[PDB]
């Protein structure tokens, strides 16, 4: 039944992927930021420039107050609200509707997103992260506790404004093409995974492999950027500026500060390289890897002036806490978040990216020794 499901997402570039809900009785309609890096619902529920609607939980029967408060950060921006529960549904996923925690959103700085369209935020990982505490159950826990909807989804993010498809329950096969590959969930709190190789153009990255994984790796749609632990994101930009050295970039490009742009259609994609991450595997000594474009991490702008040129961001950024393959790696793949078996499943996009002589891809199967050992402790 997943085709009603298909292009279920719609967003801007770089401002996330939303899909539409509706909370209470009668249905408030919101569109909701899905975030596989965090954990709390949380709707926008007191009025605020950027928001167009948010919810009123007067106006809602079904509504009932839980008398606590909650504070939840992110890597940018913060909120605090007030938790109840209300009835829920997805009007363009399953035909069910459940009773969920929500987190009414009544302050905020640098959450909600100028002409974003969306009013809220959907976490999809584990209660280990939820706020205050593990106690609140999150939504698609809720979701699976409460009908028979399977314990699974999967997301195929497309590219450039932008849209995309969430299909809960399931997977829907004409979504991707070739074989999907999987990788552990390395502990059931963010969606955690294990990179064991680097490589780009080909050429290893050649450093301990605990490195990549300093302090986590994570699976984050609601993140734009490939971020990357410093010497992992060093080593990085030290490369992609080796293999375009025929060109010259403002400092503040490799910063994603500045934008760069070129004449329309005259992009010199070839001498930007491809990043192979390689991922643990489901049996012994077996890992796979996925192939990012830089049409992925280039990512396209609006021209600052009255121009008709190509303008473009860098969107592989410094890290504190970790890797996180954010939307524009997770761009161009079908991600099969499949918790009921503790994996995540890879697979090239009916969406994905074009390249002339290059495409994207997820290979396999590949030897990799002690990859036990690449996981940070
Ligand atoms: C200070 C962090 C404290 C720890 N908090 C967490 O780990 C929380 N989870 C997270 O923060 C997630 C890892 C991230 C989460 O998805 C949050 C969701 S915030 C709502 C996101 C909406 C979509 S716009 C994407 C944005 N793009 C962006 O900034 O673009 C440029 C870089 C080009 C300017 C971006 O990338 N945001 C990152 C930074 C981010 O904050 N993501 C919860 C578990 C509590």
């Amino acid at each position: 039944s997943f085709v009603e499901m298909v292009d279920n997402l719609r967003g801007k570039s770089g401002q996330g992927y939303y899909v539409e809900m509706t909370v209470g009785s009668p249905p408030q309609t919101l569109n909701i930021l899905v975030d596989t890096g965090s954990s709390n619902f949380a709707v926008g529920a007191a009025p605020h420039p950027f928001l167009h609607r948010y919810y009123q939980r007067q106006l809602s029967s079904t509504y009932r107050d839980l008398r606590k408060g909650v504070y939840v950060p992110y890597t940018q921006g913060k909120w605090e609200g007030e938790l109840g529960t209300d009835l829920v549904s997805i009007p363009h996923g399953p035909n069910v509707t459940v009773r969920a925690n929500i987190a009414a959103i009544t302050e905020s700085d640098k959450f909600f997103i100028n002409g974003s369209n969306w009013e809220g935020i959907l976490g999809l990982a584990y209660a280990e992260i939820a706020r205050p505490d593990d106690s609140l159950e999150p939504f698609f826990d809720s979701l699976v506790k409460q009908t028979h909807v399977p314990n699974l989804f999967s997301l195929q993010l497309c590219g450039a404004s932008v849209g995309g498809s969430m299909i809960i329950g399931g997977i829907d096969h004409s979504l991707y093409t070739g074989s999907l590959w999987y990788t552990p969930i390395r502990r059931e709190w963010y969606y955690e995974v294990i990179i064991v190789r680097v490589e780009i153009n080909g050429q290893d990255l050649k450093m301990d492999c605990k490195e990549y994984n300093y302090d986590k790796s994570i699976v984050d749609s609601g993140t734009t950027n490939l971020r990357l632990p410093k010497k992992v994101f060093e080593a990085a930009v030290k490369s992609i500026k080796a293999a375009s050295s025929t060109e010259k970039f403002p400092d503040g490009f490799w910063l994603g500060e500045q934008l760069v742009c070129w004449q329309a259609g005259t992009t010199p994609w070839n001498i930007f390289p491809v990043i192979s991450l390689y991922l643990m595997g489901e049996v012994t000594n077996q890992s796979f890897r996925i192939t990012i474009l830089p049409q992925q991490y280039l990512r396209p702008v609006e021209d600052v002036a009255t121009s008709q040129d190509d303008c473009y961001k860098f969107a592989i950024s410094q890290s504190s806490t970790g890797t996180v393959m954010g939307a524009v790696i997770m761009e161009g793949f079908y991600v099969v978040f499949d918790r009921a078996r503790k994996r995540i499943g890879f697979a090239v996009s009916a969406c994905h990216v074009h390249d002339e002589f290059r495409t994207a891809a997820v290979e396999g199967p590949f030897v990799t020794l002690d990859m036990e050992d690449c996981g940070y402790n």
